[PDB]
């Protein structure tokens, strides 16, 4: 078949092997919600304990996105500088997109440590405005009801972005980007789902939310640092250290 139909296939496979939580599991557990008492239990934890828990979960989620990127056709062929630039700009944007699969718009809950809970679970972090923004962004995306294949192709394009500042081989990121844009557009046409294009988040909004998120993470890491066994050291070193 066409290069483009094979690329649709390699991206969707990459996503399925690295999606971290299975959509069917997430959907099934929606009814499994934290009680008043369990919520109070989380709210009473120190900011230090809640940070340790949340940092760990976020680091693990980033590591699935790194593995996703490393399985995208052409990514490993980029110079290591460009692999770092794309993942440093993009990997947390992909996590915030992946969150919509684990988010229930009906009751504004997210799947966290085995059950669904609202943003007030995270009270002890003293991050309410930022956490509210992250929930609202997921609330936005949920209205699309992304298919597994749409989120695979969309999140590939979140990463493979030739406009990221600092790319050494910009022409080669463009070639990859053009093919992934064609794959996504082709797939939406084949599935009668072009309607989602007008509804995708403004790009500026994903960038500024995620930029705020990573700045807060870097402040917490500076105050109370957790240590990570880095899946991709060169990238980590430009984030931890
Ligand atoms: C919004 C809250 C709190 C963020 C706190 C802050 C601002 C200090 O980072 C975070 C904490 C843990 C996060 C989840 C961790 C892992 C996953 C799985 C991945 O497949 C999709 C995203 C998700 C559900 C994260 C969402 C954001 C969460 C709840
Ligand atoms: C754009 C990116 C943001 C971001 C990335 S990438 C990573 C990360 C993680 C692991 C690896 C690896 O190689 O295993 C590499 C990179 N952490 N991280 C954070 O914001 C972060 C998190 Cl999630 C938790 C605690 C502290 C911090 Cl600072």
């Amino acid at each position: 078949l066409t290069e483009i139909e094979h690329l649709v296939q390699s991206v969707c496979k990459s996503y399925r092997e690295t999606c971290q939580l299975r959509l069917e599991d997430l959907l099934r557990q929606r009814s499994n919600i934290f009680s008043r008492e369990e919520v109070t239990g989380y709210q009473r934890k120190s900011m230090w304990e809640m940070w340790e828990r949340c940092a760990h979960h976020l680091t693990e989620a980033i590591q699935y996105v790194v593995e996703f990127a490393k399985r995208l056709s052409g990514f490993m062929e980029l110079c290591q500088n460009d692999q770092i630039v794309l993942l440093k700009a993009g990997a947390m944007e992909v996590v915030l997109v992946r969150m919509c699969r684990a988010y229930n718009a009906d009751n504004r809950t997210v799947f966290f440590e085995g059950k669904y809970g609202g943003m007030e679970l995270f009270r002890a972090l003293g991050c309410s405005e930022l956490i509210s923004s992250i929930f609202d962004f997921s609330h936005s995306l949920s209205a699309l009801h992304f298919s597994e294949d749409e989120i695979a192709l969309y999140t590939a394009l979140v990463l493979i972005n030739a406009h990221r500042p600092g790319l050494q081989e910009k022409r080669k990121v463009e070639q990859l980007q053009y093919n992934l844009e064609l794959a996504f557009h082709h797939h939406l046409h084949k599935t009668h789902r072009q309607s989602i294009l007008a509804k995708l988040p403004p790009k500026g909004k994903l960038r500024s939310l995620c930029s705020q998120h990573v700045e807060r993470l870097q402040i917490f890491q500076h105050l109370h640092p957790i240590v990570v066994q880095a899946a991709f050291p060169p990238l980590y070193k430009e984030l931890f250290s």
